[PDB]
């Protein structure tokens, strides 16, 4: 299932297994809170409704390495679009309307745009009843459930994220879910997975007005489901001289996550707008770059001549240890110690000068220097691919040293240029 | 009101109309909660005062790409220069002394601070009077608030940001807004920007001592108001050649907001420390380069020679785009596939190779590659200047492939010297 | 106590005096919630009954410059070790049944890990009781806080930090620490410091599975502590020539945090990681490098054969200021005007182009450009070391101008180089 290979060639390590859940899109549905415009057992409800004026007062006066590739975008553009039609004259009123015999209902708005509308509280209907027995219970658990979105709205400038169990019920969000226009899978991958479409969400207050709060919820389309996903992790990869900065170093700086996508590879330079659940990856396309498949080429060979791999290059030897996700890449260099561990039984193997791996089988703990690292202990297969470390293919007297924006032609020609001159 | 232009020529936008709104400095108010030092409907207040010593038992036991140009300042310095005085003798006492008649009060500081004392709850003389009818329900709702307050200072180490509604309500924040010794236009500023207002504020806690809970709210002073301040969107230019990695790219480096301040231009390079309300732009000055306003002209002439524009080279090609304020801008290189769509109608425009740029109107996403992009839907007037993009103008045999921190003038040195040597 | 030296030579300053709690590893605890299977004052218990039902459906459901560095870890590796045990069969009942005449239990699980176990609320006991006078208020407040990790779990993805006091309140944080296998001095550092604990702590939801809620708490283990800190300030020296764009500039790289550790000095790129409690600093080992002791002779002198310091270059010379500990440095280039003010007085210094230093006595604010910066209040001495900056050591016609992972003696060769060929 999950399995991992390491490259001693060049310091780097492909983890496999796993299945995409990719954000494509957004859909955008606009939740509603239908309001009251009021003015012995009894002295509860008393202040239990100042905190309702309050609210609605509050409500009103609040209304008045390679991840510098990517692009930039605007997350909540669609959001905001839907909440700028909303202030249209009538277009409150066609909602409150559609609303009115049913919590759930879809609703086409003036400029075309269908979106799911939810009325998830009915306060006016509420107190415009009962406040004009349990009837205070009620009013307090519906009424702290408006001081929250109130709180939230008025702490984050009427844009929150994750979307708070206050904003969207588990109960409505799996309805909403359920309601939506999308495939059976998706519908299931949503239901299974709802903290982590909360975290993918956005709650955008619209507007307060005809007696009606209105927020958006935009909830994440997944357009790209179950294909393959590999993580790329790297390291420093640099010669181990003795006299101390003569040394080079160089480093693979495509790490980051790899997803198959419509004929091309999405990658994911930020490896954390990434969030890995079991052996399901959960990513947001406005973070990657689309790269032809090609550039899995550079895992196994990353001298071919179909894909130019992107490296940086330095003379700065520090040891460091990277964490894979079976296990661990070691960079010992210079007077570090390196070591790894099992939980009971102590060092088990002391690494030498060099990039080296280990796998978390048999391994709980690796040193490097004064730090310490746990190894995820995760069932997994690792596979050691046997190599020559690149970096000693490299004349250190015509070797450029602070390439970052590089690759393995940019070098080849710093080289070949510098060569020529002598 | 919101305008937008498009130079072809060097692969940027600019959108201006708005208005500025920065923080140039701080003022610091003191808040206080006066506690109280003690050891049938009645169980209720039991556990209530339960809860109260132990708030208290709380806390005790807790008081126990140019933004790498920028300086680095302590946010919270002011703040805590005024904490550290209320632990001075009889400085205490002598804030309590001042709200004893009472909830606002204006005091003199021993080491010549003026500030506004503020007394936001007086459990003290509400304890040693009542616990000593609706008295339940009001001890709950302000004993709920300490436990609150309590809550955020022991997850934040007493210190919080954004100020929460909690630290201090919004009646009290306005009033507190309307007793400071500020302009009108900032008074009115502050109370229709409340929300923005909070988040740009800290709240420090400072002190239990003699039965009383201090904490400073500091709180934005914005010095500069109304003055011009417009964004800048810069995109990779690239050269489109057939043969890959033959080509040569370049990207203005001095993207972010702008705004004209006190006969210079302050530059804030990190777009995200910025907050926009409708055309208002909420900065802050420690995040900011002060630049002569000559910075200006390199948006109308990279080559003017009054200042030295800001670029980075490569040999990247990668495809992006990047989301304006009134459009996109879209940079296509090799493979991509790069498009432009109505919501309703399609695909409109296909993009060649090179950098071009369309408008929100008419437009409503845009795609590169796998990634979506809504683009923002406000209304604006944008203009396309055509003009030769100018990477056309450097031969790629002598051109400098790594710079980073550069500009036309030094990208030209370095080019005129490699040519010299020829 | 606490010391600052600014050095004129290299337009530096480093503070000292602090001392060391650096999280070296991790504690992890069990923390248990026994659960119940259950299908006048009386509609009180009947709404907080169905809220407890839900919240048990919804957790099942839920259950379905130089920091680049750095390695990279996996912070809850260890945590999460420990779930993937209590999901073994009879190992939860292990724990169930160790847990069933005390709160407080240590428990040696089925790999070999002793872990404290503790069960700090019992719901099943209590319902299967009571809800089969006060009883009604105790559920609330116990019911309550089973809502509170409800929430929190549900909008982090079962991973939360800080550690709330909902997880884990401080009566039984205290308690678990004393329980804890730490020194002494460790069980004190930790109880005078408990907000910070939980900012370095993590809540990892685990499992629920007969009739239990399990979550480990991860918890730091300081085992460096009370070494001597020292915080390194830098900021760009740049020449003052008359014609802009022919000045030269250059700036060390290493500053951040440095702490002596078991021979070695632990290195903190990335001055954030690391929180100051008054002369304290709590650090964490996975955000450091190890250096050699002789990395602290770059201040004294730079040009020092030991150790090869750390410095990046440019042509950009822009103004800033960086507030130490003890006072303030001043880069002004160019045209900016640069002060330093006293709070009653007004401008004491206006400084001229260069890179210049004033301590914090008799000085609250510094003013660079149309930045504010307000200095740190806190009681110190500081030196001046009177120096020749050194970059009117260099020749600009030779001077390698877009380094930034570079050193004095990578600079030194690179105009060795390009002289030799003149
Ligand atoms: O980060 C800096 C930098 C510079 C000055 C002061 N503070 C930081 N630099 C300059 C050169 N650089 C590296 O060698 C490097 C390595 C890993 N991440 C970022 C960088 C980078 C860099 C960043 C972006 C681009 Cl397009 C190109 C290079």
């Amino acid at each position: 299932n999950i399995t991992e290979e390491f490259y001693q060639s060049t310091c780097s390590a492909v983890s496999k297994g796993y299945l995409s859940a990719l954000r494509t899109g957004w859909y955008t549905s606009v939740i509603t809170i239908e309001l009251s415009n009021i003015k012995a057992k009894v002295k509860l409800i008393k202040q239990e409704l100042d905190k309702y004026k309050n609210a609605v007062t509050e409500l009103q006066l609040l209304m008045q390495f390679l991840g510098f590739l990517l692009g930039v975008g605007s997350a909540i553009a669609s959001g905001v679009a839907v909440c700028k039609v909303l202030h249209l004259e009538g277009e409150v009123n066609k909602i409150k309307s559609a609303l009115l015999s049913t919590n759930k209902a879809v609703v086409s708005l003036s400029n075309g745009v269908s979106v799911l509308t939810f009325k998830v509280l009915d306060l006016k209907n509420y107190i415009d009843k009962q406040l004009l027995i349990e009837t205070v219970i009620e009013f307090q658990q519906k009424n702290n459930r408006l001081l929250e979105i109130t709180r939230e709205f008025s702490v984050n400038a009427g844009v929150t994220t994750p979307v708070s169990t206050y904003m969207l019920t588990n109960s409505e969000l799996l309805s909403l879910i359920n309601d939506m226009p999308i495939t059976n899978d998706q519908k299931k991958l949503m239901s299974n997975n709802v903290q982590i479409v909360r975290q993918q969400s956005y709650s955008i207050m619209c507007i307060i007005k005809e007696e009606v709060l209105a927020y958006v919820v935009q909830l994440p389309l997944y357009g790209v489901i179950d294909t393959p996903c590999w993580k790329l992790h790297t390291s420093p990869l640099c010669t181990t001289n003795t006299k101390e900065g003569s040394n080079i170093c160089l480093t693979r700086t495509d790490r980051g996550w790899y997803c198959d996508n419509a004929g091309s590879v999405s990658f994911f330079p930020q490896a954390e707008t990434c969030k890995v659940q079991s052996n399901r990856v959960f990513c947001d396309t406005m973070n990657s770059l689309t790269l032809p498949s090609e550039v899995n080429l550079c895992n196994v060979d990353i001298f071919n001549p179909k894909y130019d791999c992107k490296i940086m290059t330095s003379k700065t030897d520090v040891s460091s240890s990277v964490i894979t996700s079976l296990g661990a890449i070691v960079s010992c260099y210079g007077k570090t110690k390196c070591t790894a561990s099992n939980k009971n039984r102590g060092i088990i193997k002391t690494f030498s000068n060099g990039c080296d791996y280990v796998s978390n089988k048999g391994v709980d703990t690796v040193s490097v220097g004064n730090t310490l690292y746990y190894v995820n202990k995760q069932e997994g297969k690792s596979l050691y691919v046997k190599g020559e470390p690149i970096i000693n293919f490299y004349d250190p007297l015509v070797f450029p040293s602070d390439e970052f924006d590089a690759s393995i032609s940019q070098v080849n020609e710093k080289i070949n240029q510098s060569l020529a001159f002598i």
